């Protein structure tokens, strides 16, 4: 496994993504031409019933072909990435050099996933705009509403699947990384510095994931508001808003919980590596403290983020009552969001105190030997 061959495979992944985006772009243009030909067949005389069925059929098949192209493209990128990650693993040996490759693969794979998510966002937003064009062309509002719900809901499922698959792929990189940090026989303090760097990269990944999920929820909720103005009744739109907000609240909670877990996973491996090689000394004493310092602040940052996500969700709840949601329903949504935030804060507080106890308990055994 040469570090250049990985670069060759990394570039092949970027090309495969580019070939796929071009093919999808041509399918997008092909569908728009067929839908525009359907408008030109109308006005020029076409039975309205025939236009209704052909417009639904042309849009639906156009959306279906985009989903099949994006799904197959994701599977191919994931497969080539899986073989690449399996090439760094079982080939490269523990070193800071091996770590520099994993963090580079992490930045590449996260950039590729953000590209797939943005492409899927563009496709879904375009399909929904074409749903409105069909309404302007004569499609009844109830048809457009049902097809708008289906299109928006479909795009959400795909977008949620891409994020979940990207997060799972990034976690597999960090997992193989943290393993390389462990097999390194080097016991110098630079270990703690390597684990600390991994912690900041891991936490940066987490805040990046939460940002995408917030934008996902923001864009899904803003589409619900747009569909209401398009003719979707407030009654139905309020139910989709609660479901979307609940989905975003659950997704943000799950992502932050996974980030908090990884933070503890790096702490335990760092403390174990510190306890292994180093014996009760002055280096061990100082390194144990710095371990306590950065991780106490790391958990304090997660507590702050937890409060930010809670206030962001509560702002959407207050936006929902402005657009028609009954105040008791919003107050129930408020309690559900606050309950989520309280649970996240308690979990991080438990993790933080467990870290402090672990430092002290090992700080004691040093005064004991």
């Amino acid at each position: 496994p040469s570090p250049e061959s990985a670069r060759r495979q990394l570039a092949e992944l970027e090309e495969t993504q580019e070939r796929g985006e071009a093919e999808i772009a041509r399918a997008v243009e092909e569908g728009e031409r067929e839908l525009e030909r359907l408008e030109e067949e109308q006005k020029a005389g076409l039975p309205a019933t025939e236009f209704h069925a052909r417009a639904i059929a042309a849009l639906t098949e156009w959306i279906a072909r985009q989903e099949a192209l994006l799904t197959r493209l994701q599977a191919e990128l994931e497969a080539q990435f899986t073989r690449l990650l399996a090439e760094l693993k079982a080939g490269l040996e523990p070193s800071r050099e091996t770590l520099e490759q994993f963090l580079e693969l992490r930045e590449f794979w996260q950039e590729q996933g953000e590209r797939q998510l943005a492409l899927a966002r563009e496709l879904t937003d375009r399909q929904l705009e074409w749903v409105k064009r069909l309404k302007e062309w004569g499609l009844p509002q109830t048809e457009a509403n049902a097809l708008a719900i289906a299109t928006l809901t479909r795009g959400a499922a795909l977008l949620e699947a891409l994020l979940t698959r990207t997060v799972a792929g990034v976690e597999a990189i960090f997992t193989e990384a943290l393993a390389a940090l462990r097999a390194g026989l080097e016991p110098s303090r630079e270990t703690l510095e390597q684990f600390l760097e991994l912690r900041e990269f891991w936490q940066e990944q987490g805040e990046r994931q939460l940002a995408l999920a917030r934008e996902l929820t923001d864009r899904q909720l803003e589409w619900v508001k747009r569909l209401k103005e398009w003719g979707l009744p407030q009654t139905e739109a309020n139910a989709l808003a609660i479901a979307t907000l609940t989905r975003g609240a659950a997704l943000l909670e799950a992502l932050l919980t996974r980030t908090v877990a990884g933070v503890e996973a790096i702490f335990t491996e760092a403390l174990a590596a510190l306890r292994a090689g180093l014996e009760p000394s002055e280096e061990f004493t100082e390194l144990l403290e710095e371990l306590r310092e950065r991780f106490v602040e790391a958990y304090e940052r997660l507590k702050e983020i937890a409060r930010e996500l809670t206030e962001w969700l509560l702002r959407w709840v207050e936006e929902f009552r402005e657009w028609g949601l009954p105040e008791t329903e919003a107050e129930a949504l408020r309690e559900a969001v606050e309950t989520r935030g309280r649970a996240l804060l308690e979990a991080i507080e438990t993790r933080g105190e467990a870290a402090v106890e672990a430092i002290r308990t090992e700080r004691e055994a040093a005064r004991r030997a």
